[PDB]
């Protein structure tokens, strides 16, 4: 399954997400083999070093695999992206990466001039897309008024119980695909595994929670990266190509939403 | 203290908070804090209490335009007939018939708000309302407001507290002349994390305070109104002992490092309810 960003370019609407030694590189071979063509880092991560070998020891040609890292809050400004760019290039072990994203949103001015440089890279064939990450609406708005290349993807966390219908909206209007990590509320799983709607309706279509959860993203045509490094549950999250929800199951997922957001406030980043 | 809203209208800085409880423990809340100098009383009609808030008021001794009464309207109500309606049944519970300060209290659709709004704006004029704003709206919901509204916003009341300071929308408010207001100011239910902290307990030794009396004046500091919600008597007259000491430069940047940006409440733009 793809799906087509504003720069006609086409990404895996399924992904790989990689954490904070060597279980990186366990993750993405077993993810490679399994069928992702999508793995989604960063350099706060601290594994663009392993993610990038994954890459190459089971030769899947290049241009078949997404991959998409991210800017550190740290090294926001202009210059400062240009080379902590690099550093990323240089440790995935590429010259090309296919999705770049600002990581939180740091300021107004902290944001067009590190995407200024987003741009100019866009421009020189490094990056293939570019967008966000942790943006919200006013967020959004600003980098499409003041941006000369508009906005691509904005990554957010994204699940059944923070539906993000309002932001999902502002951005199809807008033409920003909309990413979704954390699709199994993180540390917070638990809270979805002991859901009843949730478990009703993996009864119903022989799957696990994770698996409804994980393919009602898909439905809602949201890119998702849910984040495993657990070989054959890598594998599971993989297999939701082989069934769908009806209007009846978006209709009782679509209740689970509580609004109750995990991750950090859009505005109240300090590191 | 009092600050000044874009109207000229005067708020005291803090208030006693009321949450949906049991019977007359609202009632006792309210006359505990309005004898102890308390001048600000936050409602809403969701908590049920607009009854016997009201009735605290009268049963006081203290005349009704020394005492800043604030209720809000709830999402089910929003629209301009429905909200002229449910204001009136919130001024007839409360035994007043004007209000010192309406507030939207979540943003359910930009259309939803100015409509709400708009029928605020008629109250106001009608001199049924004193000031009018809203409440868990952010920075694009604002910006709405004060593109859409004839009388721009004057209040803006959402979480804020040491842990979630939100420098970022303060700002914001500031800069658009709106009154940025503090619920949950001992980070509610999560009382815990505030108590817990070392630097809260720390700084409480330099001043003589305790923990709760320390997040509150750090909020008076930033010109924040302030409003703690508390049933217990005696907490409520700490809660309100704030004015007679001052927090120094370091003591604001030692406080400044404590926020970690974990949101307790409904994130903005996820209310169903």
């Amino acid at each position: 399954h793809s799906v087509k960003l504003n720069n006609n370019y086409e990404m895996p609407i399924i992904g790989l997400g990689t954490f904070r030694k060597n279980d990186a590189y366990n993750a993405v071979k077993a993810a490679l083999e399994g069928g992702y063509r999508h793995i989604d880092t960063a350099m706060i991560y601290g594994n663009e070093e392993e993610v990038g070998r994954a890459i190459k020891d089971s030769n899947i040609p290049r241009e078949e695999i997404f991959v998409t890292t991210k800017l550190w809050n740290t090294d926001q400004g202009y210059e400062k992206t240009l080379e902590a760019f690099n550093t990323s290039l240089k440790n995935l072990g590429l010259d090309y990466i296919d999705l770049y994203l600002i990581h939180w949103f740091k300021g107004y001015d902290n944001a067009l001039s590190t995407y200024r440089a987003f741009e100019t890279l866009y421009e020189e064939g490094k990056v293939k897309a570019i967008g966000v990450s942790n943006f919200n609406v006013h967020h959004l708005m600003y980098l499409m008024e003041n941006a000369k290349i508009p906005p691509m993807v904005n990554q957010v966390e994204t699940h059944v119980t923070l539906q993000n219908h309002f932001l999902h909206d502002y951005c199809k209007k807008n033409n920003i695909q909309l990413e979704a990590y954390a699709p199994l509320m993180s540390h917070q799983i638990k809270d979805l595994l002991s859901n009843e709607t949730m478990a009703k309706i993996a009864k119903k279509h022989d799957k696990t929670i994770p698996q409804i959860a994980i393919r009602w993203l898909i439905e809602r045509e949201i890119v998702v990266i849910p984040k495993s490094i657990t070989p054959e549950r890598i594998v599971q999250n993989f297999d939701v190509f082989d069934f769908t929800l009806d209007e009846e199951d978006m209709k009782s997922i679509r209740s689970v939403n509580t609004g109750k957001k995990i991750f950090t406030e859009f505005d109240n980043v300090d590191y």
